[PDB]
């Protein structure tokens, strides 16, 4: 698993993409 976040957040969904664990971070 990863620990690093990005501007991979999707706020249509609340959600991340998925190369970064989804569900908050």
């Amino acid at each position: 698993g990863v620990v690093r976040q990005w501007s991979g957040y999707d706020p249509r969904t609340g959600t991340w993409r998925s190369s970064i664990a989804y569900g908050g971070g």
